């Protein structure tokens, strides 16, 4: 059985296991030829590297150029939310603007966003350097911990990022983690991953892809976006609710093995009935994963109980 954290503090073992040679080092990355950007990214990476569970997340003074990039992303995406985003998203967005500084001229600090999430559903953020393995990333969800990037995409291409960046974390993920039902759903994915065989970790990562990242959900007689990948992509958010893509009901035995690529708009999306239902489906799917035990998270002591 693969090792897995049993206490929320044990998530600290993660920072010592990310891909050390990240996307920003690639020749085609938007900021590759910019040495200031490179040092700026290493600076955020260092903050994540020295972070330890329990500490407040360091505040960072963003530069005028970074604030501009965020402003561009914020304003163009905001125009789509009232009509394309699920109810849960629009319900919390005003509070985020009011209490977390979500505005075109201000990049929210992760500590404030984390405290806000903790008050809503007990979810918290932890700054992360680069890409964690799926096992470690999903594992954190079992503790209602979301590993979040703090850096921003290069200013030369505000509408493009080959990786998650702070605009994607805050405008895409954070609002759904504010909802109790979604929080419980995400956590169920994380619980399923604890000690699971690598082959199932990949199946759960695919389920995660088709829900948390690119999920569509029923809302009364309508359909809305809730996946963070869609909610932070201006082009795909509009495309996903048009007649072009194919839509199928969320069905984990099929979803878990569906192939996808991360470079074009998704040709197929899965539609959840609701977060409680997706949660139930994950729970059932998790029972099929060969694990010599069951797991339960105890929020009172922040430890995972193994049986
Ligand atoms: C999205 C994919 O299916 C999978 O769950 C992962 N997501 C992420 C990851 N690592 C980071 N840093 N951020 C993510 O959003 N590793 C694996
Ligand atoms: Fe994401």
């Amino acid at each position: 059985v693969p090792w897995f954290p049993r206490t929320i503090q044990e998530l600290d073992r993660f920072a010592n296991q990310i891909l050390s040679y990240g996307a920003e080092l690639d020749a085609d990355h938007p900021g590759f030829k910019d040495p200031v950007y490179r040092a700026r990214r290493k600076q955020f990476a260092d903050i994540a590297y020295n972070y330890r569970h329990g500490q407040p997340i360091p505040r960072v003074e963003y530069m005028e150029e970074e604030k501009k990039t965020w402003g561009t992303v914020f304003k163009t995406l905001k125009s789509l939310y009232k009509t394309h985003a699920c109810y849960e998203y629009n319900h919390i967005f005003p509070l985020l603007e009011k209490y977390c500084g979500f505005h075109e001229d201000n990049i929210p600090q992760l500590e404030d966003v984390s405290q806000f999430l903790q008050t809503c559903t007990g979810f918290r953020l932890r700054p992360v350097a680069g890409l964690l393995s799926s096992r470690d990333f999903l594992g954190g969800l079992a503790f209602r911990v979301f590993h979040c990037t703090q850096y921003i995409r290069h200013g030369s291409k505000p509408m493009y990022t080959p990786e998650p960046d702070i605009c994607h974390e805050l405008l895409g993920h954070v609002p759904l983690f504010s909802d109790r039902s979604f929080a419980q759903f995400s956590q169920e994915i994380g619980l399923a991953s604890l000690g699971a065989p690598d082959e199932y970790i990949e199946k759960l990562a695919t389920i995660y892809w088709f829900t948390v990242e690119f999920g569509l959900c029923k809302q009364g007689d309508s359909i809305k976006a809730y996946g963070a990948g869609l909610l932070s992509s201006f082009g795909e958010l509009q495309y996903c609710l048009s007649e072009k893509p194919k839509l199928l009901p969320l069905e984990l035995e099929k979803t878990a093995i569906q192939n996808y690529t991360v470079t074009e708009f998704q040709p197929l999306y899965y539609v959840a009935e609701s977060f409680n239902d997706a949660k139930e489906k994950v729970r059932n799917f998790a029972a099929t994963i060969p694990r010599p035990f069951s797991v339960r998270y105890d929020p009172y002591t922040q430890r995972i109980e193994v049986l």
